[PDB]
């Protein structure tokens, strides 16, 4: 009553790592527990494809790429991931009349460039990609069910609106679970599931007349169709928490008439530039492509590894923030050059392989580093401290390789572990 | 009257529910680390006087696979030691026949052993311990056993392990793994810790006179020095279970005066050829180098993956056993070829990405395969059935790639998972 409740999944029969994640449904770090076995069903909101993507977009998709690699490569969860493409939107329609190429052709062009930018940043494609334009029929059926459950109504003009008041009345439903204080139509807060088509706009048939999906209904529809009635993880940037994500929860609860569609809602922090969110509207943005003419994938990923994913970060342009990233990337490149040369030039015939006190001290540091990094990853994917641990280990390996007689097997094993963590970070050396 | 075994406590340990065939219990028992997720592992190494053969490959490749499963798949932290017996009666005899120094012979065949391991994609251990570099430590180890009253000195300057005295202690049992395999000596079963050397043999100083280590003492000494008083895993071929490994247990228990030096003792089965152990003494052997002039590393590793590590296996020469290995290797090569090209040439601009029933069916089989393979690895490293599970999945992916419009992201994830399992098997495509 008056405050939304959250049900932690039961631990019996689940993979239990003791990972804690910052859950927006609880506004707290809570233990992450799969709904089933070691499986993670994960939906992440995708871009609206009418122009080039920028560094703020990169921060969200790279940060969740890192989290996905930690979940899969490091913890060995089984991740089934869906990302949508909003290729029907007011912005796409308006941009297409300006550009005088079909709306489909414009949306497809900027979707293609989005995925090329993701590939350039070594971001893994999701399991499924759901374009609104390929799901309109399913969206209509989804809305039909919400109406049948009495949680939406049809206006005279042919639009369909979600009935917030009817939804709240139900004891099993709470509206705006994540931002309770942020809250033709019955009430102003009602939001469109189906918009009657304006003249000259692209449109689709429905029982209520020609129209387009509303802003939020595609994500509930697509995630529900592929992933079902319980998502382990839903993600997006913090600006989407309300109204978009809270409205997705209400739509999906209305469709299934249950109380918890998402177990863990994860929200990345914004990249700021000169104190403000990097934003197309503010014209303060740097495109991913322009960033990539000056900096590499590794350097950009290090920029993001240095900042906790769920906190905001400041980007100082003109290379100021990238100085440290370039230095770190260079130290990793040089570390690999040196250790590979030491391994290559090692001669078993002329060496002595006695396990010395220096060998033992490096090994002790090595195993300790593994446990420190494990605790950092369990602590809500703390990559800044994990990256620091790798840097400290590399500093000691460099000292060891310069003076001590080297244990070839130990150096190889350390290199393989650092390779393993770098694969988890998405770095390529 | 029968040896007891203490299962490690589960509190605070990484618990995977892995079961392993433990020679100390003659049964499959749950594997539990002594500390956290750490595995201290000693494996007996070669005697370096001649070339390694396919039977040696079977043992070192099988335990390489187990190590990759433990590390890459389950994420245990393995600290592994392998010794090199570069002082031995066989080395001395061979070196006089060929008229070269004992060290020059041993370094040559140690070098060829590691080259053969690398050719088979076998990972080097953390530490490599040569007897010739540990003689001083062996002397100190023997001094302690004498001080604990479990060894005696003969008039000629040899030191023998005192089986009768060791057994008398209520905390010690002699021959824990093969209880039934049991003039100057007190009892015939007593075995040398230090052998008085003939003036023409290589020898080292000691409190008891010039001599050489006995046959078993080097392994207790080296493992105890580097890994300590409790090993999680000790491994070797089944012929070493007695007397060599049972004697290591007695020596190490006598040194530490405790009851369990090794928690899990793993013994690989022998590779036979025409019904008999592949053996230098029988002159029925195939060198690893000769095998690699006929078959690839992948094909040889598939041969071993097809046979449970702890069971004996028959090798039929003249290509008979390798027919199936070549076919499997060919099917993996052709699968990777197609999936890599389909991923590389996929065009996001022109495709349709609707998640169809065929996509869903392949995804269901994919996740199911992950669970089957997990159960096989937990079942005492059952690679034959995991390999079969991969083959079955590949057959369905090949059908999907031929007919259905392809989900690029699903194919990428399948490719990455199969790569992950092939990394765990040590296959390279
Ligand atoms: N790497 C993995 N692959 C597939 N299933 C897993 C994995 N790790 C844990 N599980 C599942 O997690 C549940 C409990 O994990 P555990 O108690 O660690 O065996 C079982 O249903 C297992 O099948
Ligand atoms: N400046 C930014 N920093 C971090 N994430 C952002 C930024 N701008 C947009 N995003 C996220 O990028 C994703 C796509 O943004 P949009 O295309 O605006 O829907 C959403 O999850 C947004 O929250
Ligand atoms: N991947 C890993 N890396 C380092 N330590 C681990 C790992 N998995 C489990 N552990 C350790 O195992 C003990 C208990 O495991 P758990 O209960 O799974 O956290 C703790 O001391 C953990 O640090
Ligand atoms: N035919 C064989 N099959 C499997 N393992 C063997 C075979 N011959 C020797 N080994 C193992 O290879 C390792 C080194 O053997 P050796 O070089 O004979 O001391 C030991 O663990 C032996 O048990
Ligand atoms: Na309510
Ligand atoms: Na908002
Ligand atoms: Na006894
Ligand atoms: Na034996
Ligand atoms: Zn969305
Ligand atoms: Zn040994």
């Amino acid at each position: 009553g008056s405050l939304p409740k959250w049900n932690q999944p039961s631990k019996e029969g689940k993979k239990i790592t003791n990972l804690f994640v910052n859950n927006s449904l609880t506004h707290s770090k809570v233990e992450f527990i799969p709904q089933e076995g070691n499986k993670i069903k994960w939906y992440a909101c995708g871009p609206t494809v009418y122009d080039a993507a920028h560094l703020g977009h990169a921060r969200t998709y790279v940060s969740f790429d890192i989290i996905r690699r930690i979940l899969v490569n490091y913890f060995k969860y089984d991740v089934f991931m869906v990302i949508n493409i909003t290729d029907i939107d007011d912005k796409i329609i308006k941009r297409s009349v300006e550009e005088k190429i079909g709306f489909t052709e414009l949306a497809r062009k900027w979707e293609y460039e989005f995925w090329e930018d993701m590939k350039s940043l070594n971001v893994l494609l999701p399991t499924a990609i759901t374009r609104v334009s390929e799901y309109v029929g399913d969206i209509v059926k989804y809305i039909e069910k919400i109406i049948e459950n009495k949680y939406a109504y049809v206006s005279e003009e042919g639009s369909v609106y979600f009935d917030i008041d009817e939804f709240k009345k139900s004891e099993k439903h709470f509206y705006a679970r994540m931002e309770p204080l942020s809250v033709k139509k019955k009430n102003a807060y009602d939001f469109a599931l189906w918009k009657s088509s304006k003249p000259n706009e692209p449109h689709w048939d429905s029982p209520w007349g020609k129209g387009r999906p509303g802003w939020h209904i595609e994500c509930s529809t697509m995630a529900s169709n592929i992933l079902g009635d319980v998502l382990d993880i839903h993600s997006g940037g913090i600006d989407l928490r309300f109204p978009h994500h809270d409205n997705e929860l209400a739509q999906s609860e209305a469709f299934f008439d249950h109380s918890q569609w998402v177990n863990y809602f994860l929200h990345s922090g914004h990249l700021h530039i000169e104190g403000l969110k990097m934003s197309k509207s503010l014209k303060n943005f740097i495109t991913i492509k322009n960033m990539l003419t000056k900096y590499t994938s590794n350097q950009i990923r290090i920029l993001f590894l240095l900042n906790k994913w769920d906190n905001f970060m400041n980007y100082s342009p003109n290379g100021e923030s990238m100085v440290q990233c370039i230095e770190i990337d260079k130290s990793f490149t040089n570390f690999f050059a040196i250790i590979l040369m030491k391994i290559k030039n090692f001669d078993l015939n002329s060496c002595n392989l006695y396990w010395s006190d220096a060998d033992n001290k490096l090994n002790l540091l090595f195993r300790q580093t593994k446990n420190k990094i494990h605790e950092h990853f369990l602590d809500n994917f703390n990559t800044p401290d994990a990256l620091l641990a790798i840097q400290k280990l590399i500093t000691e390996i460099n000292i060891y390789m310069d003076k001590e007689k080297i244990q070839i097997g130990l150096l190889l094993e350390i290199k393989h572990y650092i390779n393993f963590i770098f694969d988890t970070f998405g770095l390529i050396y």
